[PDB]
């Protein structure tokens, strides 16, 4: 459907070109998957108030890894191993899929950071409900722009310029919340939070490059640099993005005097 409005569909792979996507995307599974467990045995050890942000990044793991899992094998259903090349056989692989997905895992990692930055009541409520939209608002025109990658590399780019006002707005109002509410933050993670920002900075600026692959690689090679991109991205804004807001979570937990929390940081020191 959308499989042939993406510059996939315009090549065959070499065997190498073609395994090393699927490993990539299989990989990314792993780790998440793996994430997963970690997120989810640690989440007793974080206080009430805090827990959500912890269930919020196992929702995250799989969520992202139920559509890396996809990808990986609408990638293998799409092509065959035909005359020495990877060669299309139909229409089952798409990028959309992730940039839907994302409308559910944006909103998610959000929230969590609000959470352990300690928003609550209208302000967490106000705080989310603007960045949600904007967060839509930047995926629904990324994802229109990105149908035009075939066919219409100026309507790409300026749907992408688009979607781009949106992430600005987007990470003014993340990086403003971060900044004006550092001195709420208990046990040293004042500091930590500011290493957040700058990891989503980097991390989610990964994400709009994948997108401009089409206009300066257009060409199987920049098909596997894309599929590299997202999974540089993908680990660096749920995996580590996660653990680190799970360290935060943690450590403000014991610092308010949650008791499992301070068993469990005792227990690593
Ligand atoms: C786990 C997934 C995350 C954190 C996805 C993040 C996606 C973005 C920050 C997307 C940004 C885009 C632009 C700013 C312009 C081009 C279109 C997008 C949607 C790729
Ligand atoms: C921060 C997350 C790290 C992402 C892990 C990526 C793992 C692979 C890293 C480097 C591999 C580079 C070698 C690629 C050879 C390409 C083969 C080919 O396409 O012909
Ligand atoms: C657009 C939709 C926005 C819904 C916002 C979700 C709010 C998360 C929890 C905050 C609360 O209810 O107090
Ligand atoms: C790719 C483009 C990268 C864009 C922005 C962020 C990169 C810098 C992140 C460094 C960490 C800074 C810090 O911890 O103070
Ligand atoms: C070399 C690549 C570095 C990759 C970093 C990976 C994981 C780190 C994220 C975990 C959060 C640790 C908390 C930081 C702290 O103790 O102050
Ligand atoms: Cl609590
Ligand atoms: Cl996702």
């Amino acid at each position: 459907p959308n499989s042939m409005k993406n510059i996939e569909s315009l090549f065959d792979y070499s065997a190498g070109q073609f395994e090393f996507i699927d490993h990539l995307l299989t990989m990314g599974v792993g780790v998440h998957f793996a994430a997963l467990i970690f997120f989810l045995v640690v989440s007793q050890f974080v206080a009430p108030k805090y827990r959500i942000a912890t269930a919020l990044s196992c929702i995250v793991m799989v969520s992202a890894g139920l559509i890396l899992n996809s990808q990986a094998v609408m990638w293998t259903d799409a092509y065959a191993y035909v005359d020495g090349s990877y060669q299309l056989q139909d229409l089952t692989f798409s990028n959309g899929y992730r940039y839907v997905n994302w409308m559910a895992t944006i909103p998610c990692l959000l929230l969590q950071l609000l959470i352990v930055l300690n928003l609550k009541g209208k302000e967490l409520f106000s705080t989310a409900t603007w960045l949600i939209l904007a967060a839509w608002g930047m995926i629904i025109t990324g994802y229109v722009g990105q149908l035009y990658e075939v066919d219409d590399i100026a309507q790409l780019m300026i749907w992408g310029a688009v979607s781009t006002a949106f992430f600005v707005v987007m990470n003014w109002i993340v990086g403003t919340k971060i900044f004006k509410n550092r001195a709420t933050m208990l046990g040293g993670t004042d500091s930590t939070i500011t290493k957040v920002f700058w990891l989503m900075m980097f991390a989610w600026t990964l994400y709009p490059i994948a997108y401009l692959v089409p206009a300066f690689m257009n060409n199987a090679d920049g098909v596997v640099l894309r599929q590299l991109l997202f999974t540089i991205a993908d680990i660096s804004s749920k995996v580590i993005y996660g653990l680190m807001i799970t360290y935060i979570a943690i450590q403000q937990s014991a610092a308010a005097g949650y008791v499992p929390a301070q068993q469990a940081l005792g227990r690593i020191g």
